[PDB]
C-alpha cells in the first residue's frame, strides 16, 4: 500500500457528512428564499422545507443508495424536544395566562374532537368502500385520526403582518400549535397501546381516558419541578456567564427525558419547564446569554424541522406508496370539514363566555389555515409494519394531507382572507 | 396491564439521560468551583474536569453496571472537532502571522522531537527491563510517544494573569496547543498504520515522512477551500440573521469531514477553515450572531472536553490497569526531560533568529507546564486490543502522566515561577 495514511474511506463519514450536506443545502436555499422580492410573505416556510426535502429526496433517488430513516427513537429523543422547546420557551405568559381558558379549550378539546371525528368518519367510510381498506378497524383508525390532527397553525403567521393578527389570535394559534403537538402525541401513544389487545371494554376505555389525563398532568408536574430547579440554579450562576444557556437546555432536556422515562407527556413536561423558568431567567442572566439562548433555540429548532422535512421528502419520493382514491379524498375532505366544524363550534361556545368575541376573521384563520407538518408525518412514519398493516396507506394519506394543507391551505390563505 | 400508557421504561432513555446527568453534574460543580474565593487562579480547569470525571467514575463503579466507552468514531467525529474549532476559531491572526515561524517550529518540530525522543527512549528502557515489557517493539512504542506528546499548555494560562504573560507567550502556547493537537493525531495515524506490517524499509520510512507532510498540507488546502466558500456564503446572508452561526459551524464541520474522508488531517483542515473565514465573517455578520458563535463554541467545546474527561475518570476507576513501575516512572521522567530539552533547544535555536528573545520566564512556562489531557487519553484509549497487546499498559502510563502533569506540573507552576 503506497502512501500509508492516504485513503478514500467514505463509510467512516457518511451519516455526519450527508446530514451536514442536507442542512447546508436547506440553509443555502433558505437564504436564496428570502432574497426573492416577495415570497417570504406569500408562502410559509413550510413550503420551503417541503421543497428542500423534495430536492434531497430526488437526489437520493437518483443516486440509488439506501434511503435513511428515523429509528423511532432519534425522533422522540433528539428532534421533537428542540421544536417543542423553541415553541414553548418563547410563550408570552402575560397574554397566555390572560386567556388560558380559551387556548386550553381549543388545543385540548379541539384536538380531541378533530382526532375522534376523523377517526370515526374514516372508519365509517372504510366500512363502505372495501377490498383494499375493508379491514382497517376502529382503534387502528383513531390512531390515524390523531396523527393527522397534529396541526401546526402558527406556520401561517409568516404570511400575515401586524394587521389582521390581533393580540388574541397570535397567542391563540401559538397555544393551539404547542398544546396540540403535546395532545396528539399523547393520543398517539394511547391508541398505539390499545391497538395491541383485541379485548377492549368499558373499563379499558375509562382507564384510557384516565391515563390520558394522568400522562398530561404528570408531564406538567415534572415540568414544574425541573423548571423550579432550573430557576434556583440560574439564580446562582452570576460568576460563570457562559454555561447559563447550557443550564437552560440541560434542565429542559432532563425534564423531557424524566417525563419520557415514565411514559408521561414529555412535550408537556418540556413546555412546563420552559414556561416556569422563563420569568426566573432573564432576570438573573446576562443579556448576551439570553440572546444566545434565543439564537440557539431558533437554530436548533430550524435544524430539527429541516431534518424532519428532509425525511418527508425522502419518504414521498423514495418510499413505498399505497394510493387509495377513496381513503385519500375522504381524509382530505374530512380533515377540512372536521377542522372547520370544530373551530366554529368551539368559537360559538366560548364567545358566550368571553368579553372580547372571536371575530369571523380569526375563526377563518384558525379553521382554514391549520396546516400539518413535521409532526404528523413523523408520527405516522414511525408506525411499524408488524402492527398496523396499512401503515403504508397511512403514510400516503398523511403525506397527501401535508402537501395539500401546506401548498393549498397555506399558500391560498392570504388572498381568501381579503375576500372577506 | 393496568394504566395502559404508564410504564417505567428506562432502557429507552439511558444514553441521553446519563449523558445529560454527567454534563449537569460537571456544570453544577463548575459553578461551585468559581464561587470559591481563590481556586480559579490556583488550579487549572483541567483539575476540575479530572475531579468531575473521578466522581462520575466512582458513581458508575458503585452502581456496578457496564461502563460506557468511546466507539473510536464518536471521538474523531463529534468530540474532537468541537475542541479544535473553539481553539482555532479564536486564533488572533494579527499576532499569529506576526510570528508564524516560531509557533510553527515549536508545534511541528517540538512535537516531532518529543514524540520520537519519548518513543526511542521508552523503547530503549523496554529493552532493558523485561518479562512484562520486554516485547514492546519500536513502532509500537513510537505511537505511545506520539500519543503522550499531545500536550495542552494553554490550560496553564488560567493560573496566570495579565502580567507574566507577554503578547508573545500567549500566542506561542496557543499555537503550540493547537498545531500540536493536529500533529499528534497525524503521527498517531501514521504509526498505527505502520504497526500492521512487519516489513518496514527505508522506502517505507521515506514514504511515511512524505505522507505526514501530504496529510498536513492536504488538510490545510481543504481548510482554505471550505473557508473561502464559507466567506462567500456569509457575504450573502444579510437577510436571514439566525442561520449565520449555522453556516459557520456547518462549513467548519464539512471541512473536517472532507479532510477525514481522504484520511487527511481533519484538525488542520478545521483550523485552516476557521482561520480563513474569521476575518471575512464578523464584517458581514451581526454582532449578536458573532456573540452567539462565540458562546456556542465555548459551550460545545466545554461539553466535549467534559465528556472526554468523564470517560477518563470512568477508565481510571472502572478500567483494567497494568501498572509497571519501570515503564510508568520512565515515561514520567522522560516526558518531563524530553519537554524541557526540546523547549530549551528550540528557544536557543530561534533566539538566534528573532529580534525579541524568548525570556527564561516563558521558556520555563512552556517547558515545565505543558500538561496533557483530553486528547492524549482519548488517543491512547482508542487503541484496540487486537493490535498493540500492551494497550492496557499504555492507558495506565497515559493516565498517570495526565494526573501527574495536571495535578503537579499545573498546580505547582504558579509558585515555582515566582521562585525565578
Amino acid at each position: 500500500k503506497a502512501f500509508p495514511v492516504l485513503g478514500i474511506d467514505y463509510t467512516h463519514v457518511r451519516t455526519p457528512f450527508e446530514i451536514s450536506l442536507w442542512i447546508l443545502l436547506a440553509c443555502l436555499m433558505k437564504i436564496g428564499f428570502h432574497v426573492i422580492p416577495t415570497i417570504s410573505s406569500i408562502v410559509p416556510e413550510s413550503c420551503l422545507l417541503i421543497v428542500v426535502g423534495l430536492l434531497v429526496g430526488g437526489l437520493i433517488k437518483g443516486v440509488g443508495e439506501t434511503p435513511p430513516f428515523l429509528q423511532s427513537d432519534v425522533f422522540f429523543l433528539f428532534l421533537l424536544p428542540p421544536i417543542i422547546l423553541d415553541a414553548g420557551y418563547f410563550l408570552p405568559l402575560r397574554q397566555f395566562t390572560e386567556n388560558l381558558g380559551t387556548i386550553l379549550i381549543f388545543a385540548v378539546v379541539g384536538t380531541l374532537w378533530n382526532a375522534f371525528f376523523l377517526g370515526g368518519l374514516m372508519y365509517a367510510v372504510c366500512l363502505v368502500g372495501g377490498e383494499q381498506i375493508n379491514n382497517i378497524g376502529l382503534l387502528d383508525n383513531l390512531l390515524f385520526g390523531s396523527i393527522i390532527s397534529a396541526v401546526d397553525p402558527v406556520a401561517v403567521l409568516a404570511v400575515f403582518e401586524e394587521i389582521h393578527i390581533n393580540e388574541l389570535l397570535h397567542i391563540l394559534v401559538f397555544g393551539e400549535s404547542l398544546l396540540n403537538d403535546a395532545v396528539t402525541v399523547v393520543l398517539y401513544h394511547l391508541f398505539e397501546e390499545f391497538a395491541n389487545y383485541e379485548h377492549v371494554g368499558i373499563v379499558d376505555i375509562f382507564l384510557g381516558f384516565l391515563s390520558f389525563f394522568v400522562v398530561a398532568l404528570g408531564g406538567v408536574l415534572v415540568g414544574v419541578v425541573y423548571g423550579v430547579i432550573a430557576a434556583f440554579t440560574s439564580r446562582f450562576t452570576s460568576h460563570i456567564r457562559v454555561i447559563e444557556p447550557l443550564f437552560v437546555f440541560l434542565y429542559s432536556y432532563m425534564a423531557y427525558l424524566s417525563a419520557e422515562l415514565f411514559h408521561l407527556s414529555g412535550i408537556m413536561a418540556l413546555i412546563a419547564s420552559g414556561v416556569v423558568m422563563r420569568p426566573y431567567v432573564e432576570a438573573n442572566i446576562s443579556h448576551k446569554s439570553h440572546t444566545t439562548i434565543k439564537y440557539f433555540l431558533k437554530m436548533w429548532s430550524s435544524v430539527s424541522e429541516t431534518l424532519i422535512f428532509i425525511f418527508l421528502g425522502v419518504s414521498t419520493v423514495a418510499g413505498s406508496h399505497h394510493w387509495n382514491w377513496t381513503f385519500v379524498i375522504s381524509t382530505l375532505l374530512f380533515c377540512l370539514i372536521a377542522r372547520v366544524l370544530g373551530v366554529l363550534g368551539l368559537t360559538w361556545f366560548i364567545n358566550k363566555f368571553r368579553i372580547v368575541k372571536l371575530t369571523p376573521k380569526d375563526q377563518f384563520i384558525i379553521a382554514y389555515g391549520g396546516l400539518r407538518g413535521a409532526i404528523a408525518f413523523s408520527l405516522g412514519y414511525l408506525l411499524d409494519k408488524k402492527h398496523f398493516p396499512m401503515c403504508d396507506l397511512f403514510l400516503t394519506a398523511i403525506i397527501t394531507v401535508i402537501f395539500f394543507t401546506v401548498f393549498v391551505q397555506g399558500m391560498t390563505i392570504r388572498p381568501l382572507v381579503d375576500l372577506l
